């Protein structure tokens, strides 16, 4: 279930990883931390700020054994086309994080962030620990992006607790 | 599941029409022939040929009182972004037909062309008469494009059969 | 599981056909390992049907050349098929046939393929391209009065092969 | 359908004098009807009996009796068999109605349909002016019946209703 | 069942054969053609002409390997009494065919010819082949006579088919 | 309404031979009179006639006490007439002073509980039915044994006496 | 029960030669049996018949036939009625068994029980050596039957077996 | 209503011998009086008469205190009268000052819960029923053993006193 | 319970010769038992019958018959009534067992319990050596029975086993 | 309506001994007063009188604060009276200043949750019930142990103090 | 069940013992008497008087093999902080008895003292013997405190019974 | 439901507001933004930092039309006692925000943050708009606190969207 202290719902799908298509799953992240976050749609004005900021600070998450993965109900083909749109035209440009396709909408559904009527995800974020346990979640309404720095601080606060 | 001689399932959604977002529905085509065709996904290499072929020959359909509407499970932002990608670059360029978004997937479901596992449409095509009745349908597997010329021919053939 | 739908296995069928002026029982199993075009038409001795059927018979060897058999089906008996065959083309008939004319006398084949109109008791003009593994790759259905392009059907059969190569 | 019971309803398209005409049991109210079935157009076992009924048709008409032949073939098949000359195994011109039972419901309702192959046994019904069955007989597929015997029976039922 | 191409319903009963009581059944006729026909009642005047005609023609049937059996719901004692009444007195006089009693009415019921209301048989006729398969059946309403010659023609016609 | 003593006699209707003619009769026709209703198995057999002939010879003796006699079997009324027209020398019934009722449908024997379903004929039952239609007496014999007619008359009188005193 | 069927089982206490004895249907295999019912001990309507069977009992024995009288009274009422002299309206000495049907089951299984008043009609059954009913007759309560006729029938049934 | 102390006595109706005459009597006949209703197995048995005779001899004492006594068995009323008409010296009942009630259908013995169905006779129950039909006392003996008439009478008087105070 | 049927089993605490003793129906096998019920200790209606039974206990014992009185009172109430002098409305010394039916199940199993007030009707049961009920009688609450008559019945039942 | 603090006391009604007489009492009679309702297992046992006597001796101290006291066991009211009439010297109650309620049907002990079903007597429960019939305090002791009367009066006082202040 | 004579319901949870957190459960008290009492809430003005009186007298319970445990639905962190509040300021100060936390409310529920609406316990007290059997219970409404001396007297009286009669 | 875009579930309970006990509910905040946040337990080392940070910055929320309410499963008496403990000793000190008591646990349950096992809330936070619609929620595991500046920035971002785009 998508609640804190419970194991994260299993997921699998096609992601853009480094300009390439790869099938990824929750299993691939065992033994690291994972920030899994959702955004409504590719090619919309409100999303990319948050997605880019995550890409920019990705190295910082890697440094503490934390992976980052952005998800939307769009196809992996739409993801790539948007990654190949340069930031100066409201694209994403190169990405340091995976762009998971939730084309079936099942991932968003499993994480309790899918809006069924229009068929797209709220802005959910989950911090998942090395055993697949959810330590933190937050959800924002569509117009509002989150602070990437606060996410990083939380990953660190969680690791600190584990270490002590 | 839709069938020749049966009324076409109702549909409504956001289309890109002449670079802009418009709400469209089956009712908007009463009094006219409609070609409604589905393709899998935006930004794939198997589809632009068919969609481009249809857009190029669109006025020929307009001349015989027939609209053309292309449909995929992509959002209408994906549609517009693909329209705003030059053909030389593998995009759609300017479109003379509507591109309807089936984001909820319910239109593909209703037309019986939704593949539920991957969550995208088979290449269905439906010719619907001025009364909403399906005169012709065909469906191809994902990789294979159809002939626009043959679709135009069938339309005129159904019109000939009125007289 | 078998259904007259693209990506699904074609429903089994068996019946009496006219094959080279002779009665032969044939079935879906006879066509395993090759492509099959199975198409339905409403009725023997109607003016709307022979153009399409003759066009397939005329192109039959081009279909065989790309590993594709062609089988026409109506709900008429095999005796009707044979009489229409033995009516020359100059006389409104089918004349010589290079394809199988399957009888669906019980109408069950049309039913299983989803093209039977029960009320009047005949098929719509459906066509199914079935691959060597028995999987439907393409289907199309016309209302009764309208013939289809045999050229286009041949091009599609070629294209499905091209794509699996 | 047994003797002393009312004839099942039927309706269908018939070839009547080279033309397509919708006929039904009700068209025969007030007249005798010989309704007989044969298995299939264009088979060699059937034409001898159908032609014999055609040849002797006015003799039935003379005693207020109509003759209708029925098979599960379409009316287009019936017409092609009429347009085949007798010398060529055809029916040639007909003085009796050839009824099409394409749906098979008529043969089903008259109790003569063989479901497995989907064709009718060689059944014959004598139906009085009120639509009551006075007589019935059935032969296996290969064997034709005596027309003069059927005429004799018609005349004998008429004799009995008069005396 | 009593339908063309089906096997004839099994029957058994006491018949009058050449002035004597003999129990007969459908199995007795294996290897032979059988003409099995029904009439309504003994000692009535409408039934007799048909029956005498089959009797006078019996040898023509025997010559083509065919038996003839007349059936009514009467007892076998009635059948004998009727056979023992000279024709000149309106009886059947001597018979060359079997007269089978259907006292229980079960034979006429099984052959689909019994009028339940008065409990007598319609005039039905069945030609049954050597395997017990019905090839022809006909049922006239109670008064109307039928043709021995035509029944003979039909028997021969079925045999012709069986041979060529 | 059952074939049992103290109960009303089951209704009956059928064609009888009366004075050599056909007439439909029924239980109703005997209201106000006593009736002897008796059953025998089959016309034109050698065991039934003594009883029937004996009831006929003694018939006026029953009439003298306001009592009718009706004989019943499952034979048709045509069989009944032919047997009456067969002389007694020849095993027939000869002239009859009593009605011979036909129970062709077997339903009268069934209603009177005398029908043997196996062979489809009546046991030798006898019922004495009062002027109210009430069964005062029944007996039933196995097929090969005949009844004393004089005992039946005495029983009728006995019942009348009891009523009268 | 009916003629040509096996007699229903019975068992009960009978007065036999002035002693109580348990008898049953099994005791009479090999012999004929005349089993008859009367309404009630000590009523003026019954003794005549019962007496007549007693007087004639030797004749029945001479033809291998037993006679048993049955009523729903107890065997003590039977004995008391036997010990009542004939002039005083009793039965006096008996040559036949007098079976008590206290439980009413015997009258019930023989079809002669009047349920309302709880007593038997006057039925008589002739039962053969195999326990099969050959004859039955039933009288309303006031009317006695003929013992000579009953004896005639037993003899006639014996003649039919022997020839 | 049930055969239980403090409950209303079950309803009964049947034919009794009353002063050598047949009379139909019922529980209602006894309203406003005390009623001793006792059962015994069978007429003409060696055991029973002592009890019954003892009750008859003492009957007037019961009357003096407004109490009726009714003996019941499953015998017919004809048996009862024959037993009455049999002198005491011979094992009979002789003259009777109490009613002898027949329960030929056995329903009275059933309603009073004293019938043995297997043998079809009553256990020896005795019920003291008050003027409003309420059971004040019951006793049941096995078949062979008789009852004290004197104690029954004391019990009637005891209840009468109590029900007044 | 009815005559000819086995007495229902019972067990409980009795006052026996001024002491508390558990007794059951099993204890009376091979003996006759008179089991009688009375409504309540310390009521003016019951002592006469109880005292009379006790006064005649030796006469019962001499014929191999035990006598047990039962009420729904506790055995403590029974003992207190025993220790109350006869002069004062007590029972005085008792030659019979006084059985307590505190749970009321004994009275219920013997069919004498008045459920409304929760006390027994005056039922009496003569039980033979195999525990078969030979006699029962029941009186309404105000009326006592004759001890003499009970004794006579016991001796009569014995006479019948003994002779006929 | 249940035996729990803050709920209304279950309704009761029964016959009590009150000043040497039998009176019908119920929960309703105590409306507008405080009520101490206590159970004990059995009359005439050595273990209960000390507690009952101590309540009786202090009864006027409860009266003075508008509080009634009633003892309850499953004994009849006739046992209760007889135990009152037994001197204290002989383990009796002697005279009582409190009501002794009879719970002969055991339903009161049941409704108050203190009935031991197996032996069919009450545990030593006590309930302080207020003028509106609401339970303020309950307590239960195993059979062998008596409670302090002073402590029950202190609690009654304490609940009254809380009501006023 | 929380009924006298029944085994006490099992409980487990975190208590403050001697200024420290310890898991305790019913099994810990095997061999010992246990007074388990409940109070509504930490930091309210009603409870501390009883809790403090129990702690002051704890040595008298310990001297007769008896533990005392106080329970409320508060967390063990509240308990500790109440202990760490001076008595001067309505705190508990030093405790000689354990303060059990019933944060899930399940213990007050299992002991029948949970008020579900507000989510806190009535003032129930249970004396549980060395085998885990409830010998005595009591329950007061929220505003009234019990006498500790009387609880100690009961523990002693139960031990007296165990050792003699 | 506690999901973004849905209406916040109704709540009502006792809060400490400026050192006094006050009943508050969701209705009280209509027309204002509300930050409703949950913490596990009063008097724990883990929570005060975040509670104190919200209180220290309360005036920044007030100035953008936003109230802040903290919630736990502790009673309001524990809340008040934690307020009256000095910060130097692990206390909350003076609070500028309301501390809501969730003693029944129903608020934590309705907001989907109650850990049923231990009976305390996870660290959930909800930003609720003036119409009662949830705009943002976050939940942390028990040991980790949130940034109060990030909560305030979100309140401002939602207000900004509402005012423009």
């Amino acid at each position: 279930a998508p609640a804190v202290t419970q194991h994260a719902p299993y997921f699998k799908g096609t992601a853009v990883v480094s300009g390439e298509f790869k099938e990824i799953s929750l299993d691939d992240f065992k033994g690291k931390y994972l920030v899994l976050f959702f955004y409504p749609l590719d090619f919309t004005f409100v999303c990319p700020t948050e997605i880019i900021a995550f890409s920019d600070k990705a190295s910082e998450f890697h440094d503490v054994n934390c992976e980052v993965v952005a998800v939307s109900v769009d196809s992996h083909f739409s993801h790539l086309a948007w990654i190949n749109t340069p930031r100066k035209n409201g694209g994403l440009g190169h990405m340091n994080i995976a762009l998971l396709s939730d084309l079936t909408k099942q991932i968003s559904r499993d994480y309790g962030v899918l809006l069924e009527g229009p068929g797209l995800a709220l802005r959910g974020l989950f911090i998942i620990d090395p055993n697949g346990v959810i330590k933190h979640l937050s959800v924002n309404d569509l117009p509002v992006g989150r602070s990437v720095e606060e996410t990083l601080r939380l990953v660190k606060a969680f690791q600190f607790v584990e270490a002590h």
